[PDB]
């Protein structure tokens, strides 16, 4: 759907990025990006997959090597090679009478799902974590927003996930 | 995007199937060829939703098979929803005419340095469904090479996390 894009930054003043890698099948994906960093300002987000660094192929890189790449850098014009979220996957649910779709989440995570529910009706998987409610983001986000967020929507409830890590 | 099916036991009560519990949901591990699982179109990764108009969340893996076992009649109703786990990449074959990806049992188990498996971010312990659209599950891994021998300069295939 989306091809590799290409992404180019600079570390901050601190000699930061805001990105914490995690290797995950001889692959390297983003575990997490700090708000108002230079990741997020590219528009890096967790799921994301890193094929490139600075032209090199992450492929089989641990997560410890990626980390040492990425601060042994120049902190200018430091490319990547990105392909958007590609565990992401959509799932629509509705409301009940109640105004509840039926499951529980901590910490943006799916925890469970309720009997008899759209979540149930569905197939909704647990362990997997919430990235985007009806367009919104809503990682690093806190519970009680997410909850607010749901709350205001209306019945038809279109969520992404993806598996956590 | 969910679809209905209806499946008609065999002859010794079987379906040809064999389901895996991930993430509190039910998902196909091994469909038997000439089944009446093959038949309606049920491959592996496909996710049950409900059999019998009973929601599969949360069921292991003995239960459900358990409720095919014990399933009232002829007839079993299934929803079930394609390939949750499916995605597609492009890869693009060099001189010699490869990719870059060596495979066990129509599984990734190898990427090659200085590949396009290797550039495109191709990840090891996935099964191959699916070369230029054609499906490859069931396959001895010569047939499966043959294939990707067959494609042109573009090779897109579907992969799913190995279960
Ligand atoms: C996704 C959303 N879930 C919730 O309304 C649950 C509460 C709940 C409602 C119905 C049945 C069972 C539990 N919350 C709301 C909430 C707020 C803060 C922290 C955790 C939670 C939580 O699990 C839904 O399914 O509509
Ligand atoms: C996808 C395809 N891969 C293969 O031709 C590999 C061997 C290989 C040759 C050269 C470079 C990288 C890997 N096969 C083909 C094959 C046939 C039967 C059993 C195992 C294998 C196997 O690992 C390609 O790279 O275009």
């Amino acid at each position: 759907a989306m091809d590799p894009r290409e992404v180019i930054l600079c570390k901050d003043q601190d000699g930061k990025i805001g990105l914490r890698l995690k290797s995950i099948d001889n692959g390297i994906f983003v575990q997490l990006v700090q708000a108002n960093s230079p990741a997020s300002l590219v528009g890096l987000r967790f799921g994301d997959q890193v094929l490139q660094i600075n032209g090199e192929n992450c492929a089989g890189w641990s997560s410890d090597k990626a980390h040492k790449v990425l601060k042994q850098a120049f902190g200018e014009k430091i490319t990547m090679t990105i392909r958007d979220r590609p565990f992401e996957r959509t799932i629509t649910m509705h409301k009940d009478s109640t105004g509840h779709v039926g499951f529980i989440f901590k910490n943006g995570k799916i925890t469970s799902i309720v009997k008899d529910s759209s979540a149930a009706r569905n197939g909704l998987l647990t362990e997997h974590n919430i990235c985007e409610i009806n367009g919104q983001n809503v990682i690093g986000l806190k519970d009680s927003q997410i909850a607010d967020i749901l709350s205001t929507s209306g019945t038809v409830v279109t969520i992404t996930i993806m598996p956590a890590f």
